[PDB]
């Protein structure tokens, strides 16, 4: 199967007629508000909505249009930035893009790596870069394989993505001091890789899987279809044989037990694409744990200023930042 999704627009519009191509499609009615937002100047508006117009993932040439849109503008507003920078990794299994601010030859600081979930393109994390340097940081937002310009297939391999963009760096951050905001699947991946990885210092996720999204068969099958139709994509699969394909990724108690940094954990009350026994079993398994629940659905959409605050909270007390800094943050917590 090769075509277009044809996504479910209820569940699209949950996150304009259909999810086809004609002038009431998702993809145009977002290319046409986007473009608007680009006449008038306004840059990270038209970001936005070129996003979601590439939303969920590139399946047909308007969304392929959109995102090339998207890192077009992006690329545009970052160049009045001083200090954006991209980053471009040519790699064994294809290329992987990046955006970075507070890089320096001269201050070694400690590095934080910015990557969401399967939907989560880079530029909508991009523009916080210059606030995230202002905390001390050199700061590199990416996103995950498959997912944007992330060439990558997402597999049992992709965990070694946070050491390849530490690699990138390393003479221009202190790159034995890393902490990762790796929300939603990227926490998995962050959690996976860290009992092999002594850079990462420590983790800061939200909604991240963790065993029974990969083994629970009646919780997989009530998975939003355009969560499955994701994975099967960034998989490089289909919807029939993804879950399978993902079933040994479960992490163990022994994987856990061998996570030896800090770890936070924003989880979503009425979570319906991360089963409750995955938060449960972090709190049971990982020795320095720090969560907290939002009674909401699905990315605690209702609760994005305490959720930015807590996990910025958090990032700051994990790296020992200044002590000004974590008290005006805590303030506003």
């Amino acid at each position: 199967f090769q075509g277009p999704m044809s996504n479910d627009v209820a569940e699209l519009k949950q996150y304009i007629d259909d999810d086809g191509d004609g002038p009431r499609s998702w993809t145009t009615q977002w290319i046409r508000a986007g473009e608007e937002r680009e006449q008038a100047g306004d840059l990270l508006a038209a970001t936005t909505f070129y996003n979601m117009a590439r939303f969920p993932f590139v399946d047909s040439p308007g969304r392929a249009e959109a995102l090339r849109r998207c890192v077009a503008v992006f690329d545009r507003w970052r160049r009045t930035v001083p200090g954006i920078e991209r980053l471009e990794l040519r790699l064994p299994g294809g290329v992987v893009r990046a955006w970075a601010a507070g890089l320096s030859t001269t201050e070694r600081r400690p590095v934080l790596l910015m990557t969401g979930g399967i939907v989560s393109i880079k530029e909508q994390w991009a523009p916080i870069l210059p606030e995230l340097a202002r905390y001390g940081f050199a700061a590199v937002v990416t996103e995950m394989p498959g997912v944007g310009e992330n060439e990558l297939r997402y597999d049992l391999d992709s965990a070694a993505l946070f050491g390849v963009l530490l690699d990138a760096v390393a003479e221009r951050a202190d790159t034995s001091r890393a902490y990762a905001m790796a929300l939603s699947f990227s926490g998995h991946l962050a959690l996976r890789a860290a009992p092999s990885e002594p850079r990462l210092r420590g983790i800061v996720t939200a909604g991240a899987p963790v065993a029974a999204f990969f083994t629970d068969k009646e919780w997989q099958a009530a998975v939003p279809r355009v969560t499955v139709d994701t994975l099967a994509r960034l998989t490089q699969t289909t919807p029939a044989t993804v879950f399978d394909h993902v079933r040994n990724w479960a992490l163990t108690p022994q994987d856990l037990a061998g996570v030896r940094i800090p770890v936070a954990y924003v989880a979503s009350g009425r979570d319906e694409i991360i089963p409750p026994a995955d938060p449960a079993m972090l709190r049971t398994h990982v020795r320095d744990f720090r969560t907290i629940t939002h009674d909401d659905v699905h990315g605690s959409p209702a609760h994005f200023p305490h959720t930015r605050l807590w996990t910025l909270a958090q990032v700051l007390e994990m790296s020992g930042a200044d002590p000004r800094h974590r008290a005006a943050v805590d303030g506003a917590l």
